[PDB]
């Protein structure tokens, strides 16, 4: 099945709560089927912006693609590292599209043919940095949507962090679960205590809370608090996988997220690395189109490392470009019964 | 494409006194044919043939019956959970089911697992023995279009360096030499046989020390690891984590299908060995075409695979089957058929 056409466009997003932007990918074969994929690139964690991503997604600059066989898409995706080697949201949207494809072609959904380990998992709903009662009753809100995990970004500032991660705990009143996200701003001392708390207060675990170039801070630490941290913006590919799960490992957790890494392919040598290495697999989202995360998706419930996601980048689109791909209910995300990714697009 | 059938036999293979091998095939409901085979090394993984045998039992398949092969992925895990102590058994199965997956969409196996080299030179062995021996056996094997010697050392310095003189000086050039001591060497014998290798262009030394002894390789200089390969240390991807892990062990990852049990965590291996920079090299048993055939589609789909000792089915008086790739001056290549592209 030959690759006939590859089309991009930008896409504004505008949120529910501003606007946000996505390259939108149609691959078509010359059977007709047509692949999707959606692009959100992250300039402060990959270096990506929009505007070379955009270019290398460019129709000519892909014409090394056009007329290739999907059949042989480990090839395909060995070129993509090669030829799009800075550009990862790009490499994904292509990846995933890609992947979509080779599902259809072979009639089922794509967590099927990458090898099913699991049917539903709960995802979290992100709340931001504010105040306490801004927290407090963003959590009720969810908690009213059907939500049981929560993710709660923290500032670094620890007496605020503290309070709110306090206040919330007392009133959840063990209705969800909670994770934390300071995304870099914590120190060293300021860890200690902040993960004394975690302890407190049944918090699953901490993402990310040095620096991204500071893992020899995680190495430091006792491996009982090592293995409640998660990786993020340490962790784009493979190679960092392997760095970060070498003995003495950095952490417990890693969180790919697809734009990170560059597709489902890189996704599979980083769940392959966690999984040797006895490591939980998060699966994190940029803000996103529903067809990305549903590529997250069925990534996630074919990897047996996976334990948990954030797959909450598309609840905040007013608009989207296609349906479907995956279910949401009581809080828990699952695929479509439909080949591929299972988008509904018009 | 669902798993309709699945049959073993034994079979009997004199060489050219005899070796065993177990056949798996595999049928489909829409008539398709995954072929499959086990040659279990007990001394290194453990798994006897009786062993071997009673894990392939067809009526110990039950779960595989009625699966779908599009689902290969899930499949191959539960084959590691279902067979852990018998990866030659497991590695029939999976390239069994491989050879199928890759017969359903129409394509030569390792076109499907993405294609990164056309051929490569295989060794040949010449197993121990006195210098006019080996020097004779060279000749043959030279005058079959052979460019690659790996020659088996015993671990005695002088009969090991005086061999390694000799052939090199017969070769004239002609072929390169590896050479395998098997676990046979201490420490300082490994520093002079490192510097002999060095002196006759040697590729490199697999397995010096005992399996369990990689703290003895982690002990060396770099430059020298990077001239190691890994054999009986190496039998699945727990393994390869630890010998690529820092400081690494070795330059060189030897992956048999027999020690790994399949393609599945051959794969594995080799996502390890890239990341790490770690060259591949696939070795076999004693093996029917099938199974050479399987080890060489993986080989020629990973871009770290630098080598190969892809002989065990050379001397086999018979076999049961053809094709599945193709020999030519001293290269194996594989054919144009989807699947194996095996001729039954
Ligand atoms: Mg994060
Ligand atoms: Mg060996």
């Amino acid at each position: 099945m030959k690759i006939a056409d590859i089309q991009v466009r930008t896409e504004h997003f505008p949120l529910t709560r501003e606007e946000i932007d996505n390259l939108i990918v149609e691959i078509r074969t010359a059977d007709g089927l047509l692949g999707l994929g959606a692009a959100s690139p992250e300039r402060h964690v990959t270096g990506e912006t929009l505007e070379a991503c955009h270019a290398a997604l460019d129709h000519d600059r892909l014409g090394w693609l056009m007329g290739r066989d999907i059949r042989t898409l480990p090839r395909l995706c060995r070129e993509l590292a090669e030829r799009l080697p800075a550009a990862p949201a790009a490499r994904a949207a292509l990846d995933m599209a890609l992947h979509d494809l080779v599902a259809q072609c072979l009639g089922l959904p794509l967590v099927e043919i990458l090898g099913r380990a699991h049917d539903s998992l709960p995802t979290s709903v992100t709340i931001g940095i504010k105040p306490v009662e801004e927290t407090l009753a963003e959590a009720r809100e969810h908690l009213a949507l059907g939500f049981r995990v929560l993710k709660v970004k923290l500032c670094g500032d620890e007496e605020q962090d503290f309070e709110r991660l306090r206040r919330l705990h007392e009133t959840l009143a063990g209705r969800a679960v909670v994770r934390v996200d300071p995304n870099q701003s914590y120190d060293r001392d300021g860890l200690l205590r902040l993960d004394r708390l975690v302890q407190e207060l049944g918090i699953e675990f901490i993402e990310q809370p040095f620096p991204a170039g500071r893992t020899d801070w995680l190495r430091a630490l006792p491996k009982a608090i090592r293995r409640r941290i998660a990786a993020d913006e340490s962790l784009l590919g493979p190679a960092d996988a392997f760095a970060l799960a070498a003995p003495p490992a950095a952490c417990g957790i890693f969180n790919i997220k697809l734009m990170k890494c560059g597709g489902l392919a890189p996704a599979r040598r980083i769940a392959t690395i966690a999984e040797t290495a006895g490591i939980d697999l998060m699966w994190g989202c940029m803000d996103e189109s529903r067809i990305s995360i549903a590529a997250a998706l069925h990534a996630a419930l074919a990897c047996p490392a996976t334990r948990y996601l954030d797959l909450d980048g598309s609840f905040d689109l007013a608009r989207d470009v296609a349906e479907g791909g995956f279910i949401l209910e009581d809080g828990r995300l699952r695929v479509t019964e439909r080949p591929g990714l299972g988008l509904v697009y018009p």
